[PDB]
């Protein structure tokens, strides 16, 4: 089995549960922003994902209609959706818009909401309508309909609310946190664009076309360690549709060839049970990908924008392999109570993009990117 | 051409315009009920079709979901939808829910509303959802969604309103009119059910399964003349997808063989035959010929109108005076002249007041 | 009828014919770039649209696959596709890749090419494949397949060629022209984004997400006249799906109410009248001058769409003094004005999606508000 | 368990692996033709299936387009595809076109190739195109596209190559083998056509409409034994979608009623016993010996379909004396008998679609009834 | 206009009317066979197309099911369907199974029949059924269903009937005519197969895969004249989806370029004329004479398809001396020439798919090249 030893970890809030909704982009973004508020001495917060999820879906519906269905309308999103959201829509506390409150639950189940809203947006964006209807103030009626249905399943967004004795608006509550979207940068590492430049990742949930700074793979991984070692956390967008990512709290990238030599020869090893191979159950030699191997997986669909999480610490196993400590959003009913251990080889290979505070960047990388 | 002379006509209200919506079932029903209020001495009314159209669509959406998509969800309806509606939802005046007020118009355009609501109802009724969501009061969330979207395109139904100095609710306003749904009967004429019995017509817009009394074709047509001659009007549901039904205010059933100076080989390769422009010999259908057209899709539940009078042409042919709901931009300002032969052949069903029925027919149907 | 008188127009090349392909974005871009070369004293050029169209489709196929089918794969494009293309792929003269040369024609017919490549891109982008195949050099095989099929219908791109005695590559030929993509800016006018900022237009053929500067409508229209009056031309991307845009060389925006008032007919007889008798698009009529909000509504409700790309190169007036922009289309010369269109300023104000001009065509005050040095 | 003893078997080449491609028709045909070359004293050969697979798919795409989609375009084929192929295209050694060489593999994976080419052929054969494009030499452009995509995934067919010191073309290399397609006949056994006549089997992969001689079922089975006993092998096209065809190297046709009686349990208790305790396909059991009508019903009601192509090369017996045919499969050697299957004579009698043998493998009397010299 | 003068014509029966059914293949085949019976001194016959149509559709449904939907199930057919039909099913006179008798008509309207049977065959051939049901005699139940529905719309086929005082069966009535399918050959002219060989045309309605002899185009046309001049008629399967094939009884192949050269207008004045003004199909014009390659291109690129079946029975000339073939159509007599068409020799040379003639209609030299006794 695995025996992990924490090397360094930074403060995080409690593990949340997105339940039956594709809102990991918002839950991980808020785990990140809440750790940012803790680091900035602002205290512990519990931000409402349903508020940002609600406003993001309305903008995504508008994008689908403007592009006549090219922008897909689904539940996913990005870290930039939350950074854009707090500046544009603001923030509200968790108590003002809880998950499941409209259908007598305490956890999200957006299957019916999507079934209706996907059908509505498609009837407009991909239909035969030549002129969409509007009221005397040139307000579109279909936007009212999509907003009305979203409010029925997610709740009504508060215009004013009281939090710890003071009255706020979503905008004024965001201002009280002191957060600035300009303090955060998105980073990635690919070769189909020149290094040290900005490009929008060609993924479906990046329909806002948010930019990311492009770094070489080795410098990309240094930002991870530099952020954790200097007290920062990382918003981690990664591929999790791999055999190494298990339900038992670990994400590893084992070298299948090296494990076969330490065992049975190559012929007998290839007919040993998965329980007998122990590829994802014990510390194994990791495969350290090159920049080209990382690019191939992104080109050939083996690395997709699957899941958003938060990296907040570094740990080691009994054999000395290094891991990143990951805060998931699937509740606490797992081996490590909602915490995952992702090996550095896995993160190097399957990371789509990350968001960190600017001051988490090493001085040399800041200069190469032109960030003051 | 045609030269029509009114033989008798009964009071009607102004010609309305359903415009770009399949809501003729409600517009013709209200033309009928407004003539009924005039006949009963209640004065002139302008009832809101959009109020009943709104509530009918919510019930039709529920019917589609309960039957998992068997009941089709579309814009059409029946005279019974209005009779059931006034008893269940009530009535409001036209001013309280006008057509097009939500998209800066004065006439209906429900194409976008249908595009949205058809997609929503289908996602529930014909989708893969195994458990529909509900709130703490067991109210369905999808019904809230479908109702909210209808209100955005049709308007909010009034809970209270003031009409001619008095405050009303939709229910109390209906009660002030004195209308009773039990005073009205639906009549049809087909042979796939026994005569003088009741059966629900097997048509898509009769999803409420309203009953109709079955009469022989000759006795069926006697109700038409007796109703007009005793001062009543008729809610007329008929097939209008015929070559004889023209946009120029006439509906005729000409005998193609009898009209044929051109030989048969020249006639079958000839608008030039002046078939719908002058008085022609009519095809007087038998009961079996009427039944075949209903069985083979040639007679379908197309359109709802109001018959309010009888007229003659220059040659003495009898016509029924029809009040359509397509506005007044036609040859007779929204009025149609339907020959008795056309009505005999293409009528789906009619609704009249009980007292418009002859006494002998009333007894055969068992109507007190 | 119409009688037009040129007020001022700037030099253009011959009218081209895109024929049966949705490549107006490239033909108008090159009509624009060729006028830029004439203005810069470089002479007359005939740049190959098929070269840029070929390389653009390979990038669009890649965009469709990376976004798993979100980016639609179709024939359209944008002015930025050509501006990006000349910097990335270069330029070749018309003779090196002519339209229709592969199927024994002289004009484009890309219907069969699209039928195949649309089916190919969809099989990859929207299929069930879990791992796309690659060779020993990590090159994707599907990109080789899509590139090979495009070459069979469009031709092989030249690596080297000789033009007027000198040997070139596509890159070195572009460098010999002196064109710079940084000299050109995209402009638009909408209110769903703040004025004097940059945003990518939310249209399907802008899959590269090229930015456009947002201007108020009146300052936006000032760029048109200042560009023409100072000797520049305009790459004009506009909606042409209007009743006022006719096949007879005019694009007008008539006020239906004012024309109805100045005729004996009333509202009832007019709404059931013969369009030949309304003379709405056949003689000078009072124009409908849209507000900023009316322009925004048409873009919001699908009445203003990214339909067609053309070139504005002059200003003209009719017999009544109404001003028009002179438009060079790419539908050949078999029209009333030999491939030239006259679009009234009211039509351009209402139906323009975006334009591309040289930076120096901007008035100095507008340059300052946009932060363009 | 099963214990097999060879009665007679004829020389075969090594077991191949078709991997993730529906190319069993070509791998079995080449196992058959290679045994023919050994029998004819020509030595051991390793013919390239990918060469014949490449050329066959181009002909199948042409057939699909000519019939506007009636001929399905899929990976399958028939023994006649290979016999026709060697006469028309020729033969090349394995080294000149290996499987997987284009996507850095050593075994075939044609899933992506099919995804593209199925989409391309359907866009032409089942689309709305009214006139397909052609070049100056009347060569169809879509055929160029389908060929180019196949070469990207399968490799370039060699025009010339050197094999064991001699230079060949695909045609001249085929001529050096001495093989003749006229030496081989297709045989089947059905009643919806008269016996001792020729008819093309009404199966999808027989889009070339190759003929088969129709024999009574008993005389059909006599050809099997006579071919093996006189030193010939058989190209065996058969249904393998049966419970009796197992992954453990056996293909049996057990009589469910007799096996139930042979166990102590009655009809009720037997029908609620687990399959491990049923032992239907794990030990020798009484076989179901079908009639001609029972064989016809299974072909008529979809229970016998053209699933798989293999090679029968020997006869074996089990511990109880039951006779089996020794089958060379093309799924590699990672099975109980290293890629070899044992198919009981009852299974072969029941589930055989058709066979191909050399003319001289036919008994003289059967050869006379068919009119074969 | 056209003024035609008959050069020679052979006896034919009355013009029939297929009405709303795709049964031209059977009506033209029986017009052909009836002229053969007149030529052989057997008298005039009126054979029932609905009898052969009924039995052909049952076989085509079986073909669709056996090929799991590859063979399309539609109303069309071929001349070989009737030649095969009379040998297999026999012949009955028109009176025993008339068109429309089942739905109170006198002419065919098979739209509803097709709607039902297309859905039935597709539910079997392209469905998910793994085992089709059969009765105690191994007869397929779906074949009973498809046959029952065909009888409801077409009528019950007679087992016995009385004709001119004698009682017949469908088989014995066919024998009384003396017709032999072996007396007739199918001919075509294409280059994707070797000349003077037999191949089945790759067309959807040739699902029986009937063979045709391949002739060079010039020798192919010699059979036309030799058959007519020696007293025979021709079963003519041709493409009729051309601008030259008009509803006014003519089928021409005018050279658009050559007519403009003899026209008074220039190239620019001609390409801007009204169709009625450019008199392409209304007056005798110079014809376009195709090469063998041009004929092949039209078959390859979908411009020549197996559209219509007719009968050629004579040769005629126009006022200017151009040669035409006299064609007996099956669209009734309500046309300019009462159901007769005049097809120029250039049209027949270009748009003919295949023909069927009696063996003795072939020239002696051509008969020898094909190896026909
Ligand atoms: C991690 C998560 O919950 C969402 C799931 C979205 C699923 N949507 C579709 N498959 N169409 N993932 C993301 O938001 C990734 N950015
Ligand atoms: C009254 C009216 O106009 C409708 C037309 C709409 C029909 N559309 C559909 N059924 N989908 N006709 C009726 O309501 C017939 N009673
Ligand atoms: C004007 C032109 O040729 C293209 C046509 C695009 C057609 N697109 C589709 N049929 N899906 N228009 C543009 O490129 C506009 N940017
Ligand atoms: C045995 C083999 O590899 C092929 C598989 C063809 C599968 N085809 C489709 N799923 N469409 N089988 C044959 O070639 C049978 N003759
Ligand atoms: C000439 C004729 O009647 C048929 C047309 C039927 C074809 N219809 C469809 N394929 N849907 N033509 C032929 O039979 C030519 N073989
Ligand atoms: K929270
Ligand atoms: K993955
Ligand atoms: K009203
Ligand atoms: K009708
Ligand atoms: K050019
Ligand atoms: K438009
Ligand atoms: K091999
Ligand atoms: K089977
Ligand atoms: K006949
Ligand atoms: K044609």
């Amino acid at each position: 089995g695995f025996v992990f030893t924490t090397v360094k970890e930074n403060p995080i809030t409690s593990v949340k549960n997105q339940n039956r909704a594709g809102t990991c982009w918002c839950y991980s973004s808020y785990s990140f922003l809440e750790s940012e508020l803790l680091r900035m001495g602002k205290g512990e917060y519990d931000l409402s994902e349903m508020f940002t999820v609600y406003n993001t879906y309305l903008d995504r519906a508008d994008a689908a209609v403007r592009t006549h269905g090219d922008v897909s309308f689904s539940q996913g999103g990005s870290f930039y959706d939350a950074l854009y959201g707090m500046e544009t829509f603001g923030l509200v506390p968790e108590e003002e818009m809880r998950p499941g409150m409209m259908y007598a639950d305490t956890l999200s189940n957006h299957t019916e909401l999507s079934a209706l809203t996907d059908a509505m947006v498609a009837a407009i964006a991909k239909g035969k309508l030549r002129k969409l209807q509007s009221d005397e103030n040139n307000a579109m009626l279909w936007k009212k309909a999509v907003a009305a249905v979203h409010q029925i399943y997610l709740g009504v967004p508060p215009e004013k609310f009281t939090y710890k004795g003071k009255e706020y608006t979503p905008k004024s509550f965001f201002e009280s946190t002191g957060l600035k979207a300009s303090d955060y940068v998105s980073l990635t590492s690919y070769t189909h664009h020149p290094f040290y430049t900005q490009f929008p990742l060609e993924i479906q949930d990046n329909w806002r076309h948010g930019m990311s700074y492009n770094l070489p793979l080795d410098e990309f991984m240094e930002v991870f360690d530099n952020a954790i070692n200097t007290g920062y956390t990382i918003a981690w967008g990664s591929d999790v549709s791999e055999s190494g990512f298990t339900r038992d709290g670990v994400a590893v990238m084992p070298d299948d060839e090296k494990v076969q030599e330490l065992s049975s020869d190559m012929a007998h090893w290839l007919k040993l049970k998965p329980e007998e191979k122990k590829l994802n159950t014990k510390p194994q030699p990791q495969k350290w990908c090159t920049q080209a191997e990382r690019q191939l997986a992104y080109d050939n669909y083996e690395t997709t924008d699957d899941h958003g999480m938060q990296i907040y610490g570094i740990a080691k196993d009994q054999e000395g392999n290094e891991y990143y400590m990951v805060k998931n959003s699937w509740g606490t009913n797992s081996k490590y109570n909602g915490i995952w251990y992702a090996s550095k080889a896995f993160v190097r290979y399957k990371t789509m993009n990350i968001v960190v505070h600017k001051d988490a960047l090493p001085k040399a990388i800041k200069a190469k990117l032109g960030i003051k």
